RNA sequence: UGUGCCAUA
């Protein structure tokens, strides 16, 4: 801090004016200290004189270095973010050369923008408040190397990502959707922390639900196309993304959303179908296989559950059969766990049985006897267990 | 008896 600026304390002083300030030349000093950026948020956000605002866009985003310098900055990205917001509201001659300038600062350095803690916070600001025509053009400064995977994949700038997808138009970031589509960028954003979430935002955003129904025509057209390449790359690598630590959710995520039914459908029969029982006993894929279980259409659940009760050849020594298997297994009795609730919630009338023109109500009947006749003969090894109890407190209460 | 991310003074 200027030592103008400070008492015989060595703190800064009272009654300070911020006029002072951007008359001394001493406004970088004070955006990057904690105290004097706090004088200056406050300042800010008062009345200002058209001089004080022509002041504040020159030293805080008119050139490129010092501009560079705060958005990086701890304290000053919250300045400049605070002036864009000025900048942006202030309908003078000069709005557009500022805004054509800011536009042209962070192009050039997008990469590095977004990777920045602090500066992806003023990316994103400039994203949801500039003009769109303007905004469209931050998007356009996207790397298309495996630099995009970097950003997908980084725990600042999946947000910058996440964020176009929001606030901007389809048409504008449609080659992120077919960057990440591609088979190996798909693996390696897929199996991120960060980048599963990237890819399920998108998804999101390319589904025909409620918050899409604004679409003209040509748009939907648009979205639809780009949903049906993503899903296409998804289906193709199922497996590996439902076995997959982190991309497990997104493969839960499509199954279970009835605006992706036709996506839910190609999944179970893709991956699923005829591979129950050794999903089942996977840590993550487990998961998956409850989620179809749960939103399978009525014809492929009777198909679900014929392949448990009937697809499997017992254990030639034994006796021991998939559901065996599956009720004694760490990760597989939580899906006989959900196969008998979904029965009783069939039988109970809390859940619809109707589709496809019928009445599935007799198979769901039949397959709850299959489970209770199982879950009665193996009582006293299932009551050794806690899923073993559950199950048989759910075939009592249901009598109930 | 079984998994994640939701990030600045």
């Amino acid at each position: 801090l200027p030592t103008w600026s400070l008492d015989s304390n060595g703190e800064m002083r009272s009654r300070l004016s911020l006029s002072e300030v951007l008359d001394s030349g001493d406004l970088m000093k004070f955006a990057v200290d904690k105290t004097g950026c706090q004088f200056l948020e406050k300042a800010v956000k008062g009345s200002l004189t058209s001089y004080q605002k022509f002041q504040l866009f020159e030293q805080v985003i008119g050139r490129k270095d010092d501009f560079l310098k705060l958005s990086t900055n701890i304290f000053g990205n919250y300045l400049v973010q605070s002036v864009i917001g000025i900048s942006l509201a202030t309908n003078d001659d000069g709005y557009t050369k500022r805004q054509e300038k800011l536009k042209n600062f962070i192009s050039s350095q997008m990469t590095d923008m977004c990777l920045d803690k602090f500066a992806c916070r003023v990316i994103q600001s400039s994203l949801q408040n500039m003009d769109l025509s303007l905004a469209c053009k931050l998007v356009q400064a996207l790397p298309r190397d495996a630099r995009l995977i970097a950003i997908c994949v980084d725990q600042n700038a999946n947000h910058v990502i996440q964020k176009v997808v929001a606030v901007i138009p389809l048409k504008n970031w449609e080659f992120i959707v077919d960057f990440v589509a591609t088979p190996e960028h798909l693996r390696q954003i897929c199996s991120d922390k960060y980048g599963c979430r990237v890819v399920q935002t998108i998804i999101e955003k390319l589904t025909a639900d409620s918050m899409n129904v604004d679409l003209t025509s040509a748009a939907q057209n648009l979205r639809e196309r780009a949903l049906q390449r993503l899903m296409t790359s998804v289906t193709n690598r199922c497996q590996e993304l439902a076995t997959n630590e982190y991309a497990n959710y997104i493969i839960q995520h499509i199954v279970s959303n009835d605006d992706l039914a036709v996506y839910r459908e190609c999944i179970i029969e893709k991956c699923l179908m005829r591979n129950l029982l050794s999903l089942s006993q996977e840590k993550f894929a487990s998961h998956v296989v409850e989620k179809a279980f749960l939103h399978a259409p009525l014809e492929l659940l009777a198909e679900m559950m014929d392949e448990i009760f009937d697809g499997y050849i017992p254990h030639p020594d034994t006796g021991k059969d998939a559901l065996d298997i599956m009720m004694f297994h760490q990760f597989g009795n939580y899906v006989v766990q959900c196969m008998l609730t979904i029965c009783c919630d069939a039988v109970s009338g809390r859940r619809q049985t109707k589709e496809g023109g019928y009445d599935h109500a007799i198979s769901f009947q039949d397959w709850l006897k299959k489970l209770h006749s199982r879950v009665t003969k193996e009582r006293h090894r299932l009551s050794r267990f806690s899923s073993g109890k559950k199950m048989i407190e759910t075939l009592a209460n249901l009598r109930s």
